């Protein structure tokens, strides 16, 4: 799958702006971001459920536009088309493959094999109506299944994230990735299911691209604002910066805390120019326990959390008008009200421009 | 607030098991539990909403029990009483102050202040029509808080959790408590809020309370399977061990793997008796890196999910149904299939009888 400059509108309201994707074969895609970013509508139209107004879709190498969707090689998941009562599982998911003209060889065996991989093979001759809501949402995958297709689509799950039935659907999907390996596009609104399943995420922002990459990328390498926020919670943190001076790649900031300490970030440097107003941004699990010396931020405890496994700490800087949200392992017993320091490492720094556009880490990292 | 053997039933249905509960002022109390535990059915029952067949529930220091609801002292929060359209939100805030026969002078003094706590000053001489979602939700708050309880309560938000109007909720009820320090108690059936927000909380099971405390001990000493799961996500591994020794407050346990090592444990030891089968608790964030000789646990990588902030690994253990699930910080680069090998350390294993009982810990955790 390869999308070029797709864009979707009614009259002169675009909902999809020039989109620019490359999926290589055997990728699960994710696409995600807020409410209304046009993330359903762009999977709608890989689907041929919606029209293309401009642009170019290629599936496995040829324009598909003006190409009927059954011909297309792509299969979605129909999350509400009711089960054929007074039909077997079996008959229910073979439904489609009998108007077609398949043959009863060809039905009974494609069956058998979808079948498996869903472990359904001992309720195929069953009744939905005795099928539980976990399993009738999988004869629905298994439905799509049978016609064998080259790109599996699903859509958001009506559920909510911690509904038992969309834990299910989460754990079939990556199930059903490790197991075909074939090319999947899955949409969610939530960024942990995206940084859990994803091969590959395309955050959407006001029906454009904001970034595409692995997890890993999009998480120490944002390449704006919004995705440094949008990708990992609780939040990053975010600091008011002038710059002072600038080397070859490098750039030195001056902190808004009284004293303003300076201190330089291993970072892109292109264009900056002395004396601007810019963002830094900071991870609460990137900060330090403060025992080590270089830059030090100081405030007054305002919110305590103890969570087990890690401590959640709320410090209010004087110097910023937002709290400063810090993490760590395990305990630190802290009451409020009481003064607490952490540190700032440069090396685990983002800095951010006027446009919100981020002025590239030199860093190395993991992946 | 204080309860005593407070049972509730239908005929012989038990819907709610003799609660005993001792909640001391100035506490935030979060009663938490699966769907349909009775949580809410308890709630209700303190309000006065629903009748205590038998048992004592004492408010202040006095029964409450034929008591008429409005005189107990307790202030609930009904999240379904829609505001009355054509009147301001001071008129709506007093509303129930009038027909009591309230004077204009208590009536606009305490709407004054309670304006301030949630924030409607300004809003005050609005029509409902014109208030967005969020403040709607904070006039019912300040509906219940003019009637000045001393016990504040407020039942589940039919909201998801994830839901921006939950999210709020959640913020206000927190900032609440941090405000006028009353005595609170909220329900939910998730166990994170509960960790959040609490002083204390009771994990209710069927009816009867499964343990109460505050939330660093339900993580740290589960009394039992049940809670030792609830608390803590992902969820504790619970490996299959059988009693081979028994010293005093000390017991050794055989572990299924081959080679069928053995391991003491510093574990309350009352009653176990040689060659018992039990069941071994240890948190995936507290098994460790492996380089620490002892226990090692060895197996193939089924599972790899990069987010960021921490690394999580599924290892199939050959001779254990079930995926050993384990967590670390930061990256920790490794293949599907691949083989791995993680530390069981003694000190933080939890030890569960046949009836599921926690029989256990004597490891002092600082909390």
């Amino acid at each position: 799958v390869q999308l070029q400059n797709v864009t979707k509108a009614w009259g002169e309201v675009v909902v999809s702006k020039d989109i620019n994707l490359d999926i290589h074969e055997g990728e699960f895609v994710v696409f995600v971001g807020p409410s209304g970013c046009g993330k359903s509508t762009l999977l709608r139209m890989i689907a041929g459920l919606e029209t293309i107004t401009s642009g170019d879709l290629f599936i496995g190498e040829k324009r598909m536009n003006d190409t009927p969707p059954a011909e297309r090689g792509v299969g979605m998941v129909f999350q509400s088309y009711a089960l054929y009562p007074h039909l077997s599982v079996a008959e229910n998911m073979s439904f489609g493959l009998k108007l077609a003209g398949a043959k009863k060889e060809v039905i009974n065996q494609r069956v058998n094999q979808v079948a498996e991989v869903l472990q359904l093979a001992h309720l195929l001759d069953r009744k939905p109506k005795a099928l539980s809501g976990g399993q009738r949402q999988r004869v629905a995958i298994g439905r799509t299944l049978v016609a064998e297709p080259s790109v599996f689509l699903l859509d958001e799950p009506l559920s909510n994230l911690d509904a038992a039935l969309r834990v299910q659907m989460r754990i079939e999907i990556s199930r059903l990735h490790k197991r075909l390996g074939r090319t999947m596009i899955y949409v969610t609104h939530d960024q942990v299911e995206a940084m859990t399943l994803a091969d590959k995420i395309v955050v959407l922002d006001a029906g454009r691209v904001a970034q595409v990459g692995k997890p890993l990328e999009l998480y120490h390498y944002p390449a704006d604002r919004f995705v440094a926020g949008f990708i990992g919670s609780p939040k990053m943190n975010f600091l008011p910066v002038k710059v002072t001076a600038t080397a070859i790649d490098q750039v030195q900031v001056e902190l808004p805390m009284p004293n303003r300490q300076q201190v330089w970030l291993p970072v892109e440097s292109r264009d900056v120019q002395v004396g601007a107003n810019m963002s830094l941004g900071i991870r609460p699990e990137h900060l330090l326990p403060s025992d080590i010396a270089d830059v030090i931020l100081e405030g007054e405890v305002q919110v305590v959390e103890q969570l087990g496994n890690e401590t959640q700490i709320h410090i209010q800087i004087p110097s910023i008008r937002q709290n400063l949200v810090y993490r760590q392992n395990d305990v630190v017993l802290v009451e409020e009200g009481a003064t607490f320091a952490i540190g700032l490492p440069p090396e685990r720094c983002h800095l951010f421009r006027e446009d919100g556009t981020a002025c590239r880490r030199l860093h190395k990292e993991p992946g």
